[PDB]
This record gives C-alpha cells, sequence and structure tokens, in this order.
C-alpha cells in the first residue's frame, strides 16, 4: 500500500497539471454541462448542472449516461421556472426512477439557491447548510467540481480547482482505489470510511500538483475503460495500469 502508493504519485507525476485539465475537457460529462449553458446561459445552465449533481445518486445506469440524458433534456427545451421545471425533468428521466419523491424533495431545498462561481469555497459551505450534509460528503465535492465545468465552459478559461476540497468517495473511487491496491479494506466499506480514502488521495495531490477533484477526473476516466472496457484512450496507458494490479480488475 506505501508501494502501490509510491508507484501511483511517480505515474501521475508524469502527467502535469496543464495535460490533466486538457484530458477532463473529453470528459462526456463536461460536455453535456456546457450543452446546456450555452443554451441557457450562465446562471440559469450553472443552476440546472447544480440541480442535477446534487441528485445523481442511485442511478439506474452509468453516470456518463445520466448526464448524456440531461444535456439532451435540457438543451433542446425552453426554461421559464427554474424549479418547477426540474422537478418535472425528474418525473420523467429513466435514470432516476428509483426514490423519486426524496429527489424531489432534495431539489426543493436548493431550487432558489444561486451559486457564487467565483468563490466555490464559500459554495459549498453555503450548499453543505442548504442541503444538510457534512461538507466532504460525496454529492457535495462532486457538484462543486460540475459547478467548475458551468464556469471553464461560459468563461472560455481554465481553473484550478483547490488542494483543500476532497476526492468524492462514490462506488468507482471506492473500486478503483482498492483496485490499485491503496487499502486493504473492501470498497463497501471505504463508502462508510470514506474519510481514510480522501486521506489516501489528499497525499497523491500534495506530491503530484493535481488536486483531488481534478485526480477524480483521471479515476472517472480510467475506470470506464478498466471496469467497463470503453473509452480506452481516454487516460494514458500507464494510468489505466495502475488499476489493474488486483486480479479482477479487468473489463468482461
Ligand atoms: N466521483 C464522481 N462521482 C460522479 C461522477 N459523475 C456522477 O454522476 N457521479 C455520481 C456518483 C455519486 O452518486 C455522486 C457522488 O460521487 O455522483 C464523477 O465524475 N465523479
Ligand atoms: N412541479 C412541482 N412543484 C412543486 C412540487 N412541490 C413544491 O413545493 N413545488 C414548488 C416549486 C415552485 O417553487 C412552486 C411552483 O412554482 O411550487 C411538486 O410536487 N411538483
Amino acid at each position: 500500500a506505501e508501494s502501490q502508493l509510491k508507484r501511483v504519485i511517480e505515474t501521475l507525476r508524469r502527467l502535469g497539471i496543464e495535460e490533466v485539465l486538457k484530458l477532463e475537457r473529453r470528459d462526456p460529462q463536461y460536455r453535456a454541462v456546457c450543452n446546456v449553458v450555452k443554451r441557457h446561459g450562465e446562471t440559469v445552465g450553472s443552476r440546472l448542472a447544480m440541480l442535477n449533481a446534487l441528485i445523481s445518486y442511485r442511478l439506474t445506469g452509468k453516470g456518463e449516461e445520466h448526464w448524456e440524458y440531461f444535456g439532451k433534456y435540457f438543451s433542446q427545451l425552453e426554461v421559464i421556472d427554474l424549479c418547477r421545471d426540474f422537478l418535472k425533468y425528474i418525473e420523467t428521466s429513466p435514470f432516476l426512477k428509483i426514490g423519486v419523491e426524496a429527489r424531489k424533495k432534495r431539489a426543493l431545498k436548493a431550487c432558489d439557491y444561486v451559486p457564487n462561481l467565483e468563490d466555490l469555497g464559500l459554495t459549498l459551505r453555503q450548499l453543505s447548510h442548504i442541503v444538510g450534509a457534512r461538507r466532504e460528503q460525496k454529492t457535495l465535492v462532486f457538484t462543486i467540481k460540475i459547478l467548475n465545468y458551468a464556469y471553464m465552459c461560459s468563461r472560455g478559461v481554465n481553473r484550478v480547482l483547490p488542494f483543500d476540497i476532497p476526492i468524492p468517495v462514490d462506488y468507482r473511487v471506492a473500486r478503483l482505489t482498492w483496485c490499485a491496491g491503496l487499502i486493504d479494506f473492501p470498497p463497501e466499506e471505504a463508502l462508510r470510511r470514506y474519510e481514510a480514502v480522501q486521506k489516501i488521495w489528499d497525499a497523491v495531490a500534495r506530491e503530484t500538483g493535481i488536486p483531488p477533484l481534478h485526480l477524480d477526473t483521471l479515476l472517472w476516466l480510467a475506470g470506464r475503460a478498466v471496469l467497463y472496457g470503453e473509452n480506452l484512450h481516454g487516460v494514458p496507458k500507464e494510468v489505466i495500469a495502475l488499476f489493474q494490479w488486483r486480479g479482477g480488475c479487468r473489463p468482461p
């Protein structure tokens, strides 16, 4: 795990933060969010993207497919009242059919909230209170990453996220951490012990110069290839190889 930790650091050190930012523009999720922002403008588009991130849990299929549906839905539809229209979308989407009333309830709490795209740290604190969760919880930090996508699209700029916002420990991140040999307890346990997993990726961030929410992009892109055998050039070959250390960590 210490030896694996060193291998991971010295491999990702090969990629600058500049290369990571470039790689990140090819995330299918970035394209969906950017299509919605181009259609609706910065304020409305960023609100829609925010709401989508806040309910991106217990999906039927892949994260990426859910985001593609979101992009197509809002890119070709006029939006008048944001709460109403978003709740209607929740009732329609095949990715969101599980626990729809609890989803609507969460969306209703954050409905009227306008995020501050220039101070994402302030926004994370505000979201923690509105939604009612610890700031390190996976859906909160993932929402910050989505907000960065919306800002970068809107303004046509790069922006490197802070080191002090940790990685979102979903089931994909937990499995990949296990697959790279960085943890000895199972991925299902890692979801509960998310702070311990966050501590590992913080170490990696400090030593590589790649902040945790940008590391998240590398794991998600790599996961597409290791778990499903798809988008095989999403990251360099040597990055993929890091997450194939344990037996089972290959496509069927
Ligand atoms: N870590 C992470 N999670 C994602 C991504 N896309 C997506 O839909 N998710 C989901 C998984 C989980 O339910 C929530 C927080 O991680 O967001 C994504 O790119 N990264
Ligand atoms: N479409 C919809 N809107 C709802 C529900 N519950 C609720 O409080 N609303 C809110 C959204 C918005 O702020 C207002 C309609 O304009 O009513 C609900 O169940 N559906």
